[PDB]
Order: structure tokens, then C-alpha cells, then sequence
């Protein structure tokens, strides 16, 4: 008979389109949204659709127009200003009221209150520190370089006195970063001393006007760490791919359980660009990418989550851990790992929530790919790098993205394509992870030649639009 499970439905994770139908089919679900505005039209359409009770903070909602759904959001540009404390009371009291028997979440942002809430619940969840790690990027450095993966230089910083002995200890290159976002936010790195100063000033000034829960908390709001250089060659024997990957898994009561490595095309700056499910790379490859991701979220001391681990692909094939989350990966991994394999990760997390370690976990990486899935989106760089969008361009205006025929390799086809909405204004002043302008989707029985089409794409989309310039 019918268990429920609480989620905390905002941006982020798992996607709508499949999350809530596959949660449904064996859960009765009571969705929480914090913040009203975070949703889209279509998100809150599925939430209703699939949930026995739903459940909005009400004091949003002060006249009438804040009832209405944006059509597109990346990333919430609004604030909410509950404590830490108040939101996990929030939690608890939806829980009790609809008796609840475990709570999830696809956003990053509510990660932390939600293991507080689980455990003074007595339900499963991530672990309160374990939880703090993953969400805190100085505790989630200090607990990789004490877990037996390859350790780097950091340090917390907050002022420009930090910055300048971080910059003295720790040398160029180094990466300097926000401790407690998503998205690449304020991601920078910094390669030459002539100009650090200033790079930190812009990037401190640029933090402050970022819109965040006042729930999120954090030691420092800056790491600076080493950078972590990779080597493509050691890894990778053809072309398409990047440095770097993505491993999704689960923990269930303290155990990793790795599911599938995500290959990646280059990004732009930090700003990602396409994800293929699943990993080309050689079985010793992935059972070092394995290694280091187990070492690494069970050093975090991660009990019951789904994971989404970063790393850096570097020399000798040593693993180098970027970031690691105590929740699903976002675009559309995860649907795509279903599309692949048939698993639902989704399913999976809630059936380990509800039973722990009596759920269909499965032993290794899944194999036997019949094909390759690539999730790829097309921002305006694109469109500037190819000479359709002069550098100096200003508020864009889309009519259409259109992709000529003849540019995909082998057997790779275009399964959907899906370009911003005919007229929609683009700000070519906000930071490029914000801005994509289409998404598209494809599968092939040949890796490289997915890669290969991806970046033929790239290169070659026709763009139909209008922009401005000054005089
Ligand atoms: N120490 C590092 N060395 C090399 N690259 C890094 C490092 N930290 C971050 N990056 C790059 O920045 C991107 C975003 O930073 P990350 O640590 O993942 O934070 P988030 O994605 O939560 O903003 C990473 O995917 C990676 O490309
Ligand atoms: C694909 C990326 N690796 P991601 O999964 C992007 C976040 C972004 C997100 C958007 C809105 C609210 C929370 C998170 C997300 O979609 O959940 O994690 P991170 O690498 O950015 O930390
Ligand atoms: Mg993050
Ligand atoms: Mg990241």
C-alpha cells in the first residue's frame, strides 16, 4: 500500500517531465514550494497533476500577479528571506501534517535544511554534516583532501586580505569561486598577479547582487583552490569529448552505488555545454572515475541521496574531484540514463528513502548501452564565435534557430530541437549559463560521431534574429 513522500519542488535536478509522473506511479507525493516564483507554467502544471497535496509558502502571494507562472526560468531572480531554522520548522510541519515517509529534492539551494528536517524526523535523508559538505565548497575540499583522493591547496576567503594571502600561498594558475551556489556562479580563474586584485573586487561585488535564500549558509563566501589542469590524451582516444566528467549515483545508508559517467563537450569558459549518456572511456578508466567518486561522497559522509560528482580528467589518469552533490544532476541526465538503460533513478532514490538498501541498486556502472544520447543546449556565444552575432551586440532578438541538413556524422539523427520562443529578448549582459537559446537532443550508435555532429551544430546553426547596436 501507498507510501508519501515529501518533495521540495523548485528549480533544479531531476526535470519536471519526468520526475513527478515517475515519482507518482508507486508514491503519493506532497509537494512543498518554498518559492512561488521559481516555477514554471509547466512545472506547476505537473506538480498538481501528480501530487495529493500542494503546499505554497503563503506569504508570497500579497495581490494577484503573484499568482502567475512564468513560461521560463533558469534561475530564480527573487528573494526569500526565511532563516535557516524557519525553513527547516516549514519542512517538518508539511511532513507531520501529511505524515510523510521521506522527503526529497531535486534543487541544490534547500539541501542542507531538508537533511535537518529528515533527521529530526528519524527519516532517511543525507546526514545533517554530511549534507553541509556537499553544499559548503571549503567543508567539501577538507573532507575530499581527508578522504584518499588527490588533495589540493585552499582556503577560505572573504575579504581582499584573504584573497592576497590565498594568492601568496596557493599560486597562479588558481580558481577562485563562490562556496555556496550552482550554475558556474562567479566561477573565475585567475592566471596572472598584475590583475587579481581587481578580478576579486569584481567577482565579490558581482556575489552580493546574486539571488539566493537567506537558508543557505556558509563558513566563507570564497574558496581559492588550485587549479586542477587536465590531460585530455591520457583519457580520451578520439576527438569530441572534454576534461572533465560528470558520475551519477546513489548513497544508501553510507554506501555509494555509481550508476552512470556522463562524457561531456567542451564548455564555454565554465558555462557546460552538452552532456552524452553514457561514457565512451575504457573499463579502467571508469573504475578509476568509480574509485574516486566512492572515496569522495563516502568522505563527505553521505548516507541516503541521490549524486552528482564532478571530475577533472587530469595526467597519469588521476581523478581530480571538482564539486560533488548530494542530489540528481540537472538538464536531462537523468531522463536520459532512463532512455539508455530503462533504470529511473528517480524511482530508485525514493524506493532507497522508503527501504534502504532493499531496493534494486544495481552492483557497477550499467553497461550495454544500445546507443548514445546527447543532451546539448546553444547559447549566443555560439552565435558570436561563428561571426552571426558581432561582439558588441546588444539585446538580442530571436525569431528562430534553424539546423542546416548535412551535418550529422553516421547514423546520428536529431531526435527534438527546440529553439527559444519567436521573439523572445535575450540580455547578452548576463552571465552565459543563464542565456541558453536552444536545446536539442541526439542519439547514435557511435559516440565520436555524436561528439562530432554536436560540434558541427555548433558551428554551423543558422540564427534568425535581430539586434542592437550603438551608433
Ligand atoms: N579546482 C578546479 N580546477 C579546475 N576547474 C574547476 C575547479 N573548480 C571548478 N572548476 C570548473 O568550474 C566549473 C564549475 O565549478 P563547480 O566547482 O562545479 O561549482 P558549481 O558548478 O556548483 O558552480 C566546473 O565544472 C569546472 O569546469
Ligand atoms: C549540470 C550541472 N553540473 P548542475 O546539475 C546545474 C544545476 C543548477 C541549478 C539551477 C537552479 C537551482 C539550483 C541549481 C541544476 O540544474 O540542478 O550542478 P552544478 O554543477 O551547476 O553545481
Ligand atoms: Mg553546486
Ligand atoms: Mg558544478
Amino acid at each position: 500500500e501507498r507510501k508519501t513522500v515529501l518533495v521540495i519542488a523548485d528549480l533544479g535536478g531531476c526535470p519536471p517531465h519526468m520526475f513527478y509522473k515517475s515519482a507518482a506511479e508507486k508514491y503519493n507525493l506532497v509537494s512543498f514550494i518554498p518559492r512561488p516564483f521559481a516555477i514554471t507554467a509547466s512545472h506547476a502544471a505537473l506538480i498538481e497533476k501528480y501530487s495529493v497535496a500542494v503546499i505554497k509558502d503563503k506569504d508570497y502571494f500579497k495581490s494577484l500577479a503573484d499568482f502567475e507562472h512564468p513560461d521560463s526560468i533558469y534561475w530564480a531572480h527573487e528573494d526569500h528571506n526565511k532563516p535557516e531554522e524557519e525553513v527547516v520548522e516549514q519542512i517538518v510541519k508539511v511532513a507531520e501534517m501529511f505524515g510523510a515517509d521521506a522527503i526529497t529534492t531535486n534543487n541544490e539551494l534547500f539541501i542542507a535544511p531538508m537533511a535537518k528536517a529528515c533527521e529530526r524526523l528519524g527519516l532517511r535523508g543525507a546526514g545533517v554534516q554530511a549534507a553541509e559538505n556537499a553544499r559548503d565548497k571549503n567543508k567539501m575540499r577538507d573532507a575530499f583532501n581527508k578522504a584518499g583522493v588527490k588533495s589540493i591547496k585552499n582556503k577560505r576567503v572573504t575579504t581582499l586580505e584573504d584573497f592576497r594571502a590565498a594568492l601568496e600561498e596557493i599560486g597562479t594558475p588558481l580558481i577562485l569561486k563562490p562556496t555556496y551556489l550552482a550554475s558556474s556562479i562567479g566561477v573565475t580563474l585567475i592566471t596572472d598577479t598584475e590583475t587579481a586584485e581587481d578580478e576579486f573586487n569584481r567577482v565579490n561585488d558581482y556575489l552580493k547582487s546574486i539571488n539566493v535564500p537567506k537558508a543557505v549558509t556558509f563558513e566563507a563566501p570564497f574558496i581559492a583552490e588550485e587549479f586542477l589542469q587536465g590531460e585530455y590524451g591520457d583519457w580520451y582516444q578520439t576527438e569530441g569529448y572534454s576534461d572533465y566528467i560528470s558520475i551519477e549515483g546513489i548513497m544508501a545508508d553510507g554506501e555509494y552505488f555509481p550508476i552512470a559517467i556522463h562524457d561531456k563537450t567542451p564548455q564555454i569558459g565554465f558555462t557546460e555545454t552538452s552532456h552524452i549518456t553514457p561514457s565512451i572511456l575504457d573499463e579502467e578508466a571508469k573504475k578509476k572515475i568509480v574509485e574516486a567518486a566512492k572515496k569522495a561522497n563516502e568522505g563527505l559522509g553521505l548516507q541516503n541521496c541521490a549524486t552528482h560528482t564532478e571530475i577533472k580528467l587530469m595526467k597519469n589518469r588521476e581523478p581530480g574531484l571538482i564539486e560533488s552533490a548530494a542530489r540528481f544532476a540537472g538538464w536531462n541526465m537523468i531522463p536520459n540514463i532512463k532512455k539508455v538503460f530503462g533504470l529511473d533513478m528517480a524511482q530508485l532514490l525514493l524506493d532507497v528513502l522508503c527501504f534502504g538498501k532493499d531496493a534494486d541498486l544495481p552492483d557497477g556502472l550499467l553497461d550495454q548501452e544500445p546507443y548514445y544520447v546527447a543532451d546539448c543546449h546553444l547559447y549566443p556565444q555560439h552565435f558570436k564565435q561563428n561571426g552571426q552575432i558581432p561582439e558588441t551586440a546588444e539585446d538580442l532578438v530571436i525569431e528562430a534557430i534553424d539546423i542546416p541538413d548535412g551535418l550529422l556524422k553516421g547514423d546520428t539523427e536529431i531526435v527534438s530541437f527546440s529553439a527559444a520562443a519567436p521573439g523572445t529578448s535575450v540580455d547578452l549582459t548576463l552571465f552565459e549559463a543563464f542565456n541558453s537559446i536552444a536545446a536539442f537532443e541526439l542519439k547514435g550508435s557511435n559516440s565520436q560521431d555524436v561528439a562530432e555532429s554536436i560540434r558541427q551544430i555548433q558551428q554551423h546553426a543558422k540564427l534568425t534574429a535581430k539586434y542592437v547596436l550603438p551608433v
